[PDB]
């Protein structure tokens, strides 16, 4: 019988405030045949993780008694990477030793150990399954914990709504040095497509610069710079010197900042707004609208691939290949390890107040 | 020979200081073939007119001297009602007595008299032709010459973009006591669209609001009351109630207006920028974005119809019928008579600075 702890809460508010650590068990003896049991290998602490907590998120996990709470309770945690520990016996489609992430959102994924079917997991090639499949290299548990939601969406938002002419176009995005930033930086330049990537001032910043250069990014201008238009006929010879057009913007900003994106675009601009700094709205000129008929819409992964597994599957396909390739790179995350010293919910609870440190991956 | 005055500029600035009046001559014994003169009936100050001469705005009339000035000028107005007078060897679409707009921007509709080919013109039945076929009403001459903007522009942004289910679904807009705002009004009363008005607060606003019910507003409301967080549950109550869904907003005021109206918009909401006051950019909270897949675009009618003549054709003639059956009703203009006692451009300079008194209409 294995004894896991999961984090939980039983009201939303502040995951400072609502959340607690819950320990229950699992049979691993009594496995209807489709089942499966995992253990967590590592969790990040996403902002929609948060989201979900605070009440806000569209989609969140149904406050449930399977815990063995007295209360219902829901668990935290859209997305993670787990080993497989042992399987019905009418499991094919993974068998122990397996990484999996879960297949669908709402799984609760800030915990040790679950038990689900085996629909409810998506294989991913563990290292040792790389490199037997000839691959220069294998996934990290940061890579696999971190890989459905900020590549994804990078991927999704530079290929799934407007077509950039490989070689010629250009998409404009803010958050520079984010890690879906850094990810769409990446992308883009295994896509040919030339890119700006606006950033804010920064003491080292010829290092960053020429740090985003080197991971994909065409061009790189400051807030600033973006906001001047005494550095504004910099970038439209830029355009013009591509033979392309600035097709997208991609904010994760908003106020001023999504304004200057947004009037570096051409005609028929679109721009998706993924992410927004505390209390700014997207602020667009009206002109944009009426005389560059310029479209502002938003984009959200989960939302977005919810009733779609094929679309799911073949950019999680692809972005997989692309860390055994070699060609992307994740951001490192500031990694805790749970080592049962200290209650799991609160080591969720630090990362969720360090954030502004870097990507928190909780591993076990 | 017929002796005729346009409104021209030689130079873009205020109207207050640019415009004045020339007299050219219009030859009626040498027609081309496909040629036709027509002369003004009336024309309309419309905000773009006044942006054109401006020159803020995108598309002008090519500076000439084709009206025999001193200097290459340009003339004014898109808008206005013509009647043909006399036309070419080959022109059968049109005969002398026949209504007709103009088909394409940058006519030059501040003038008494114009001479173009037969397909620079779009024919209307005028009062005699509505009346001899059994219709209880013709257009009017201020209908038909305003009949080619704001009627067609409240149609399509209603019609063309989202179905709205009848009896069930909503669109909001602001600028409620607008032209656009009106017809909006009173085409979703015809197509059985609910829509909620919001309009600034005004000493009769009592008045205001029984006005716009009867033209099929199904509810209005103040900007206070749109700004007002503690309302939201009256409006959703609304919209529960028909059973349907709030999909589209009209925005032609920015600002806190378009934020308010977005944020009563049930998921996968559009709003439409087609009009804008001052500097206000269109201002949108990113959870719309992120969290209820909000979409903010832009309409432009003259773009939208540019090369869609099918679409145009087919939506004046609705616009048309309607009026014709009295379906339909346009705002009073005020009408200024030009009998050639006062400069024709001082009429329309009296038309610019007195706008705000209602739409300014020049007639002949």
């Amino acid at each position: 019988m294995i004894t896991a702890q999961a984090v939980l809460y039983t009201q939303h508010g502040e995951p400072k405030d609502v959340l607690f650590t819950q320990s229950f068990e699992i049979d691993d003896d009594n496995l209807a045949p489709n089942e499966v049991i995992v253990k967590t290998l590592g969790s990040p602490v996403n902002p929609s993780d948060i989201n979900q907590i605070q009440g806000v998120f569209p989609s969140k996990p149904a406050k449930t008694t399977g815990f063995g709470t007295t209360e219902p309770a829901a668990p935290c945690g859209n997305e993670g990477l787990f080993e497989v520990i042992k399987v019905g016996s009418n499991v094919s489609s993974l068998e122990a030793g397996d990484w999996v992430i879960p297949s669908h959102v709402n799984f609760g994924t800030w915990r040790t150990h679950a038990l689900g079917n085996d629909d409810d997991f998506i294989k991913l090639p563990n290292p040792a399954q790389s490199k037997a499949n000839g691959k220069p290299n294998g996934l990290t548990i940061n890579q696999g914990a971190t890989i459905s939601v900020n590549p994804l969406t990078a991927y999704l938002m530079l290929t799934h709504y407007v077509k950039l002419t490989p070689g010629k176009d250009w998409f404009i995005q803010n958050g520079g040095t984010s890690a879906v930033g850094k990810y769409a930086s990446q992308i883009g330049k295994l896509l040919n497509f030339n890119s700006i990537s606006v950033i804010r001032d920064r003491p080292n910043l010829d290092e960053v610069v020429a740090s985003l250069k080197e991971l994909g990014a065409t061009q790189v201008i400051t807030e600033d710079q973006n906001n001047s238009r005494e550095f504004g006929p910099t970038i439209k010879e830029w355009i013009k010197q591509s033979g392309g057009e600035a097709k997208l913007a991609l904010n994760c900003v908003g106020g001023k900042s999504s304004t200057g994106i947004a009037r570096k675009l051409n005609n028929n601009g679109l721009m998706l707004t993924y992410g927004g700094m505390s209390f700014q709205p997207v602020t667009i000129p009206t002109s944009l609208y009426i005389f560059k008929n310029f479209t502002s819409a938003g984009f959200e992964v989960t939302e977005l691939l919810k009733n779609n597994k094929e679309l799911k599957t073949s950019t999680l396909n692809q972005i997989i290949a692309w860390y055994e390739e070699g060609k992307l790179t994740d951001a490192k995350s500031i990694e805790t390890l749970y080592d049962g010293t200290k209650p799991l919910h609160e080591l969720y609870q630090d990362g969720v107040a360090n954030s502004k440190d870097g990507k928190q991956l909780i591993t076990y």
